[PDB]
């Protein structure tokens, strides 16, 4: 038994249903009881921020059902200052027990062709991070099933709580999967996406810039999984699993990368094609603001049972026992949250 609050759709031939999802997500009564909103086929432009707890939304199709907006980092306001990264996400979730769930999410930031432009050229944006979903630090227990994510740098931005990734398409270039928070991925494709402006022989990109906290047990896990190329036109050994992301924060005595933000990607059972080499570094500034390196042997960087060409086994590539692997279960994960749909 299956019943929704509210619908969205493109067609005024279809009857009683909102034309944006952002007025569907509005009309909701406030409160905590669920709210669930199915969205019809179309291509909404449209950026959203959630602060409703227990609101779910369902697309008619994960094909079809699109919520997508273009804006970068250095995309400029009417005050002429910059969005940012976190302000750049198209939708925002600062609430509780939200769900997606058969829809695709997309930032349509045209990185490829700000790269193209001329370097004079005043409309190139340097700041090139164009987030597509951002969990904040008020969202825990967030849910996407059977969901797409579409950007280039800095796709999805998982901070705050707990998030489970299910059967999901998730694509990038540079740290596509960042952030502090506890986020698990079954059964989901990482797609490499080609780089134009990126030399034979340089990096293209990285699939996680985890910030993990020390003290917090569980970063990025990626679980049953499949980490593959946009195309043959990425080429071999030019993606990274992860590079540790410290971020600028600030402290009583300044403001500098985190040095407790010891990042965690744990990948189990899944499998990589050969455009990955294994992880790298990131750089930051100093409390001094000396460039620092924060290299991946000194982050929580792990392996268990990878397949497939770039599934290589060295000393820079750190292996889980089977009793360590046991640790990273949905259970243990997630704790005494069970994601459930409406
Ligand atoms: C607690 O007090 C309150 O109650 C306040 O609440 C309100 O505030 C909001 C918000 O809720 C709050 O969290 C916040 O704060 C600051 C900061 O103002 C804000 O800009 C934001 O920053 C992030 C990030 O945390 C920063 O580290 C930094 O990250 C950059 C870069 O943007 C990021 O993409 C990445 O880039 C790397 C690499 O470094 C780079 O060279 C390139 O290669 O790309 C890489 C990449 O793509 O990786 C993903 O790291 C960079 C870095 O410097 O490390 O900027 C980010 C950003 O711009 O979004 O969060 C900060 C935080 O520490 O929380 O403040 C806001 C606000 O005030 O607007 C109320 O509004 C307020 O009044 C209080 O009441």
């Amino acid at each position: 038994a299956t019943t929704y609050n509210a619908v969205v759709s493109k067609s005024s031939s279809d009857g009683k249903t909102f034309k944006t999802i952002a007025d569907a997500i509005a009309s909701a009564p406030a409160g905590s009881t669920p709210f669930v909103i199915l969205i019809k086929n179309g291509v909404y432009n449209e950026r959203l921020t959630i602060t409703r707890n227990n609101l779910h939304l369902k697309g008619e199709s994960r094909n079809g059902a699109v919520i997508a907006a273009a804006t970068a980092a250095g995309t400029l306001k009417s005050d002429g200052s910059k969005w940012g990264t976190a302000g750049s996400s198209t939708i925002t979730i600062s609430a509780k027990d939200f769900s997606a769930q058969s829809l695709t999410i997309r930032n349509d930031f045209d990185f490829p062709a700000n790269q193209a432009k001329s370097d004079s050229d005043s409309s190139k944006i340097k700041d090139t991070q164009a987030v597509a979903l951002y969990v904040t630090k008020s969202g825990d227990r967030a849910y996407f099933k059977d969901v797409s994510l579409v950007g280039y740098q800095a796709t999805l931005y998982v901070s705050g709580g707990r998030s489970f990734f299910s059967d999901c398409r998730i694509s990038g270039t540079v740290d596509f999967i960042f952030g502090d928070g506890t986020a698990l991925f079954n059964n989901c494709d990482l797609v490499s996406r080609y780089r134009a402006d990126v030399k034979s022989g340089n990096v293209s990109g990285y699939l996680t810039a985890p910030s993990t906290n020390i003290n917090q047990k569980y970063g990025l896990v990626i679980t049953n999984s499949r980490v593959i190329r946009e195309s043959d036109s990425v080429p071999a050994k030019s993606y990274g699993l992860g590079r540790p992301w410290h971020p600028t924060t600030t402290f009583s005595d300044g403001r500098y990368a985190d040095p407790n933000a010891i990042g965690q990607t744990v990948f189990l059972n899944t499998s990589m094609d050969n455009h990955i080499y294994g992880w790298d570094k990131m750089s930051g500034k100093d409390k001094n603001g000396n460039t620092i390196w924060f290299n991946p042997e000194d982050s929580r960087f792990f392996e268990y049972k990878s397949y497939g060409a770039g599934a290589t086994v060295s000393k820079d590539r750190r292996q889980l026992t089977d009793a360590q692997a046991a640790e990273y279960t949905q259970s243990k994960v997630l704790g005494d949250w069970t994601p459930t749909l409406p």
